[PDB]
């Protein structure tokens, strides 16, 4: 009985442990290599300093995902906290009130004087961290034990503790009448002190009935802000990522119970306004990106090695930063206000083709594959690990078989990730180009592999290292490539016979910036090859075009020209990949957008070049719900269509492997 709920209660106060590690992670890491502006911590002398530390026992080290996403989290209260502080007149106290604190340090890092990043808050800002007793207890006591800590808050088996500018009062938030009291105690019914309330993923493991409880409550403090950070699943929990990410909590043992209420950004408004709260400034965390600074998206992108951008817009869309208040004089500055616009889009169901679960298992993601001739190969990608191995993949109606094959050869190119691997050679071999092995190691070094002798052997290299290039067979053979993470030309014609690569970049102020991960196929038939999406390396922007080329094989100084520019918002997609089905019909699969989640109408879209129509290839519920399913670093081989490998490893939720697909007439 009461031992049930004393167990789901420690649960909850382990979260703690997992969250302070990783902010702690972005302490070693990040701030050091960041400048003074998005630095949070520093005295005088330019030097950082640290208080994350104090309160973690071990040095830890996380995913370039998870470090960015825990970054962004610190800029998102701080930044919030920031514009309370700038605009709030100058007669009035200040008491932000921490609901759920856990070891979290912040206090202590805005109310130290030799931190003078925060000197706005030395003079008239106070705290009040509230959390179980047990987690208090043992952070008052690590406090009370730390003259770094100790001195700030001007002290020297507890669970409260008193000082001028920082309290500390123990509460069960699921007990609302208490924190009412608690809210009396502590003299927040004041109108001549602003109250920030702040609960940064707390609420959230609380039931949608006791966390509203607790916002109502603070909703009658005449004055007050509600800055809630917590997970969205605003496609329902079935959404790939949302599924792995409610199923990681469950198995915690500390389940997200108010967002399965509170699904979207809208929800949270309803929810504050129906709550006492009439102001509301909310976005999901990829806007908070966006929102950031080009000198400072500068220096993020150069902090570490980062290439998982699929999951980044997977998480960012997961988290929502809401801004509360109760009151009209506060304005949110056009600095911190967020755009909203959900323009739902309705599209029609193709008639023609339809979309069959095709349970097929490569477990590996962004290798790449092409077909020569009768034969199917997959070579290379991560599993999670890079690989330079060759699958060989026998397709039939019901699922597809595999095998190594093992190659002759003793030089054998380099495990890696997101290269191309494309049929040349009348069929009779393969061009591998490119890729990398951690972000950082992008490759310069080409090969070809002879399927007659299975023999590897390297080739001309490029003169700049590419990744995440995209390229297709042309109709003469030769082989067309894309942009790419890259220092070279936004497009190259390698010449097969000639051996040689050509810039044949398009005059067209188009191809100005380096196309990242986009979708590309060419048309034999039609004479006609588009662009897809894709995204810059400024890790921020995402074309949002759809771009019909022609190959003149003959013009030797321009041979690729731009025909037509298309622009659609479910063209906006990083990391898609597209094959033409008919002439007249471009299959689109899956990537990621930095506007928002696809859903099941449309992750996998048709297009009809010449009269510009889209039609919707939906994902029946049955499979949506059923299968896991993760269009990221996956591959597209046509026979029918086969939507294979693929897979994400969801913000440390776990990871999860895309099942398989396939296109099929109706
Ligand atoms: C994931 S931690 C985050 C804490 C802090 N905001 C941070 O980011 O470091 C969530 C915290 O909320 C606290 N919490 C959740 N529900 C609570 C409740 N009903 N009463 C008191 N504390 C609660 C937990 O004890 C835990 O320390």
């Amino acid at each position: 009985q009461e031992r049930r709920k004393k167990y789901a209660d420690l649960a909850i106060q382990g979260t703690n442990n997992s969250s302070i590690a990783s902010k702690r992670s972005v302490e070693l890491l990040y701030l050091p290599k960041l400048s003074s502006a998005n630095n949070f911590q520093m005295d005088k002398n330019n030097k950082l300093l640290e208080y994350f530390k104090f309160f973690v026992p071990k040095k830890i080290k996380r995913s370039p995902c998870i470090n960015r996403g825990y970054w962004l989290r610190l800029f998102a209260i701080r930044s919030r906290l920031n514009s309370i502080i700038e605009q709030t007149p100058q007669d009035k106290k200040i008491v932000v009130v921490n609901l759920g604190c856990g070891y979290d340090p912040l206090p202590f890092q805005l109310l130290d004087t030799n931190n003078i990043q925060s000197q706005q808050y030395h003079d008239r800002v106070s705290f009040i961290d509230i959390d179980y007793s047990d987690l208090l207890k043992i952070k008052i006591e690590l406090i009370k034990t730390i003259p770094e800590l100790s001195k700030i808050i001007g002290l020297s088996n507890v669970d409260f503790l008193t000082t001028p500018k920082y309290l500390a009062r123990p509460c069960d938030l699921n007990d609302s009448k208490m924190f009412s009291t608690l809210l009396n105690e502590c003299q927040l019914y004041d109108p001549n002190v602003v109250k920030v309330f702040v609960a940064e993923v707390s609420l959230a493991y609380m039931k949608p009935e006791r966390s509203d409880s607790i916002i109502e409550a603070t909703s009658k403090m005449e004055n007050s802000h509600f800055i809630i950070l917590e997970q969205l699943i605003p496609k329902g929990p079935f959404e790939p990522f949302s599924k792995q990410m409610l199923a990681h909590f469950k198995r915690n043992d500390s389940p997200l119970q108010s967002v399965l209420k509170y699904n979207t950004i809208e929800s949270q408004v309803q929810r504050f306004n129906k709550l006492g709260f009439a102001y509301v400034n909310v976005g999901d965390m990829f806007q908070l990106w966006e929102s950031a600074d080009e000198a400072t998206k500068k220096e993020l992108l150069k902090v570490e090695p980062f290439d998982e951008l699929e999951e980044f817009h997977l998480f960012c869309h997961h988290y929502v930063l809401c801004h509360a208040t109760n009151y009209k004089e506060f304005a949110f500055t056009q600095g911190f206000l967020f755009d909203r616009s959900i323009s739902e889009i309705n599209l029609t169901v193709d008639e023609d083709y339809q979309l069959l679960e095709c349970e097929c298992p490569i477990n590996r993601k962004f290798g790449d594959v092409d077909v020569a001739g009768n034969d199917v190969f997959y070579m290379g990608g991560s599993n999670p690990y890079r690989v330079n191995e060759i699958l060989q993949l026998s397709i039939h109606y019901d699922k597809i078989d595999m095998k190594n094959i093992e190659v002759s050869s003793s030089e054998v190119p380099v495990a890696r990730m997101c290269h191309t691997f494309t049929t040349i050679s009348r069929n009779n071999q393969l061009l591998l180009i490119g890729g990398r092995k951690a972000p950082h190691q992008g490759l310069s070094d080409n090969w070809i592999f002879d399927m007659k002798t299975r023999e590897w052997s390297m080739i001309k290299s490029l003169s700049h290292t590419r990744f995440r290039h995209s390229a297709c067979s042309l109709p003469d053979g030769n082989v067309l490539i894309l942009g790419g993470v890259t220092e070279g030309p936004a497009m190259l014609l390698y010449n097969v016979t000639e051996e040689i690569f050509k810039d044949v970049t398009p005059k067209d102020e188009f191809f100005q910036n380096s196309l990242v991960s986009a979708g590309l196929e060419f048309d034999p038939v039609s004479k006609q090859g588009i662009i897809l999406g894709g995204g810059f390396m400024d890790q921020t922007t995402v074309s949002d075009k759809a771009i019909i080329f022609k190959y003149d094989a003959e013009n030797a100084t321009e041979p690729i020209t731009v025909i037509k520019k298309l622009q659609h918002p479910l063209f906006q997609r990083y990391g898609s990949q597209i094959k033409y089905i008919t002439p007249r019909k471009l299959l689109i699969v899956g990537g990621t957008s930095p506007s928002g989640l696809f859903d099941r109408t449309n992750s996998i879209i048709s297009l009809d070049p010449l009269s510009e129509t889209l039609t919707s290839i939906p994902i029946s519920r049955r499979i949506w719900e059923d299968h896991s399913l993760m269009l990221a670093g996956f591959s597209l081989v046509s026979t029918t269509i086969h939507i294979i490998g693929g897979g994400a490893t969801c913000y440390g939720f776990g990871s999860v492997t895309n099942v398989g697909l396939k296109l099929i007439a109706i």
